């Protein structure tokens, strides 16, 4: 009988207690990356995150920070190989910059032989360390031209030319990928890009932000949910029909968190509850598994939810080989009104709930995640069960899906020395306790979870935080990029991985 801590203080981080044998032999651990944060813009065309932190450099971070250079992954791609060695680390993940290797944004305008390269040395290089590759297609970084062109993921053209792409990478890399991903974080631009315009592109409702260029929050993020879903169906098909020699899989990236009722004996937080795993996860799950929208949101959003045509439904249904699910934390929901009608309403509006990390009891739900400077009652935590939770989730209610955890890491404060940095102890905590939860789950429910990738194998730019916080196992100095140092949570992690 396994027993996992959800408090402080931790004690997982002893390996003698919880280690990779404590998993099944060929389960993978690794780290993760993508490519605007980690590259830099040598060597490549523009996109829409370069554009948005040039246009809007207080989105971009505090800092006005941006991924102009960052940690210069781009020359210092070994360095990376070099990290991964040093874990004995069986899979990497990272993206491939679609501006890197069409720069053009179209395929028929012309490919980047020299960004191909670029990519070929890095997955050789990987492969000849023993690691396991899981290529993300599209990490947020649209070529701005398309953005320009047709508004990219609000356009159906994105289908077509997202198609293109996808196919030049398996072409291309397809030989020695196996494990590739379309679009990280579904739930994100549609929300974040076209909701809030908290992030590129940054288009949203003129009340919602004065800032936006154009946009609406409540229409939009629905049209590019669309998009997406079908843009990734599209890939997923053409791998599948044309690339299966190549004999790997391909899925999305899932952005879950877990959802607890703010009064679990309040029937209205209970169904606030419930509506939030429909709105955040169904939202696309249901497509995936289904071919359709859940319910709630074919009622609630009506005539601002597309449809899919049998031939879409079809296509969308069953459009993966496994999932990449991103887990850092779960929120309590509680009963929150939809006013469809005022000028400022989102898409986010309509799942009718409000999102906190304490409960009607004044209860946090575990403990700190990230610290707000700019308000207290802003900070979110995490909640280590959380991962159990939506392993198990996935598995009952999405038909026992094939599941890589893409992504699960916290941040540190971009304010702490080197030192400070260095001694991430915090890291090794939230690590090792969600790692601890996850092995429960996988020997309790048997959910079929063969790896695990922890967020950033270093330092690099934060999309809206700049180089305010830090992510990374392995440290980075932001005078000289050059080396990749293990943190105290890259040395724990290393022990994990070879006790
Ligand atoms: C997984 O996918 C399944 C489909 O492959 C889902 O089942 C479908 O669920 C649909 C509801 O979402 C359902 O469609 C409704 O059908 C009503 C009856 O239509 C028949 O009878 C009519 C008699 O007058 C006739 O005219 C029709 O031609 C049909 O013969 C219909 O009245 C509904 O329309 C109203 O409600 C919808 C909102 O849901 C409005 O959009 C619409 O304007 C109207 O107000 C509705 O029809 C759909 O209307 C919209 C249109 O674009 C669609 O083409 C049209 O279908 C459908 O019958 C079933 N199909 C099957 C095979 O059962 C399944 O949903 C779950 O299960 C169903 C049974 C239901 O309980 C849902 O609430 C559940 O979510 C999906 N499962 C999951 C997990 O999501
Ligand atoms: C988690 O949710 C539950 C369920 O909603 C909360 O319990 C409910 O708390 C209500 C008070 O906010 C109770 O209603 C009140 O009852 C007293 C006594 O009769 C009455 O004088 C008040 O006017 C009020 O009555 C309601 O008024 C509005 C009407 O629409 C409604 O029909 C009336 O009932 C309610 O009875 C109670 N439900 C139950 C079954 O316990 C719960 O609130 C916490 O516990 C309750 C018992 C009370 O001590 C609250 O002060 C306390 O916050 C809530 N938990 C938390 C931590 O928020
Ligand atoms: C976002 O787009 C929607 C849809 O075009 C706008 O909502 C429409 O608003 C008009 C004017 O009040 C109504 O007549 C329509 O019935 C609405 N459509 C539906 C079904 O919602 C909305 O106003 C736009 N928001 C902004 C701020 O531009
Ligand atoms: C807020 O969360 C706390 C912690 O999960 C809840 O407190 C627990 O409630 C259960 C059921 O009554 C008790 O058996 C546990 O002993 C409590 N644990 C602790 C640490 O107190 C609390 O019920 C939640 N509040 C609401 C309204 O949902
Ligand atoms: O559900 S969302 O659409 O908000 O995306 N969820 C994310 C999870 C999250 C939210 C807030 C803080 C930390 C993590 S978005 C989150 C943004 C992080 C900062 O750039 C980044 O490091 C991480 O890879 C990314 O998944
Ligand atoms: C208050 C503040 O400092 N933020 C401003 C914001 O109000 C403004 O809409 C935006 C224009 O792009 O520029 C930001 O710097
Ligand atoms: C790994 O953890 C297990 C408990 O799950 C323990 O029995 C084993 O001794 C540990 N391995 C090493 C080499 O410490
Ligand atoms: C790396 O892991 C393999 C497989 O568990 C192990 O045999 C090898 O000794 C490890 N190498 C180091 C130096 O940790
Ligand atoms: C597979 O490739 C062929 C040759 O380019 C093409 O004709 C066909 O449409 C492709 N299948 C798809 C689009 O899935
Ligand atoms: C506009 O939206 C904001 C953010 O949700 C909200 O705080 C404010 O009350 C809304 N104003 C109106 C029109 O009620
Ligand atoms: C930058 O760091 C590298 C690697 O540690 C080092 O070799 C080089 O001398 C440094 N350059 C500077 C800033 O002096
Ligand atoms: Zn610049």
């Amino acid at each position: 009988e396994i027993t996992c801590q959800e408090n402080l203080p931790f004690t997982c981080g002893n390996t003698d207690a919880l280690n990779s044998s404590s998993f099944s032999s060929d389960f993978i651990f690794g780290v993760a990356s993508s490519a605007y944060q980690i590259e830099g813009t040598i060597g490549r065309g523009l996109n829409i995150w370069d554009g948005f932190t040039h246009r809007y450099p207080n989105k971009s971070g505090p800092d006005h920070g941006n991924g102009d250079t960052t940690c210069d992954s781009f020359s210092y791609w070994q360095k990376d190989i070099d990290v991964l060695d040093e874990l004995n680390a069986t899979g990497y993940r990272f993206s491939i910059a679609w501006s890197r290797i069409i720069p053009r944004g179209k395929r028929s305008r012309g490919v980047n032989e020299k960004g191909i390269d670029y990519y070929h040395g890095l997955i050789s290089g990987l492969i000849k360390k023993g690691i396991t590759p899981f290529v993300t297609l599209f990490h947020w970084d649209l070529p701005q031209t398309l953005q320009d062109e047709y508004e990219g993921f609000l356009d159906p053209q994105i289908i077509d030319d997202f198609k293109d792409y996808a196919d030049l990478c398996f072409e291309e890399f397809g030989d020695s990928v196996k494990y590739w991903l379309t679009i990280n974080q579904l739930y994100s631009v549609p929300t974040r890009g076209y909701g809030s315009a908290l992030d590129a592109p940054g288009r949203c409702s003129p009340t919602v932000d004065p800032s936006c260029y154009a946009g609406n929050s409540s229409t939009e993020p629905y049209i590019v949910a669309h998009h997406q879903l079908l843009a990734h169906a599209k890939v997923v098909d053409l791998y599948r029909k044309n690339y299966t020699h190549q004999g790997g899989k391909i899925g999305p990236t899932m952005i879950t968190r877990w959802f607890l009722p703010y009064n679990d004996t309040d029937r209205h937080s209970i169904a606030a509850t419930e509506r939030m795993k429909e709105f955040f996860l169904g939202w696309f799950m249901g497509p995936l598994t289904n071919g359709t929208y859940p319910q709630i949101m074919i009622d609630t959003v009506g005539e601002r939810l597309p449809s899919f045509s049998p031939e879409e439904s079809n296509l969308v249904k069953g459009s993966y080989d496994f999932l990449g699910l991103n887990y850092y934390f779960t929120q309590y929901a509680q009963p929150s009104p939809n006013p469809v009608n005022s000028t400022n309403h989102t898409a986010m509006m309509d799942a009718g709930a409000k999102l906190t990390y304490i409960n009607a009891s004044g209860h946090y739900i575990g403990p700190l995640f990230e610290k707000d400077k700019a308000d207290s009652t802003d900070n979110i935590y995490y909640y280590p069960k959380g991962i159990y939770s939506v392993m198990d989730y996935f598995k009952n209610k999405y038909y026992n899906p094939l599941i890589y955890v893409t992504e699960n890491g916290i941040s540190t404060p971009g304010d702490e020395n080197r030192n400070q940095s260095m001694l991430d102890y915090t890291r090794i905590d939230y690590l090792c306790s969600h790692l601890c939860f996850l092995n429960k789950v996988i020997k309790e429910k048997d959910v079929n979870v063969k790896g695990y990738l922890a967020w950033a194998l270093g330092d690099n730019y934060e999309f809206n935080k700049g180089f305010t916080v830090r992510f990374g196992l392995s440290y980075i100095d932001w005078n000289n990029v050059t080396d990749r140092d293990l943190k105290k949570s890259g040395q724990w992690y290393q022990s994990f991985i070879s006790p």
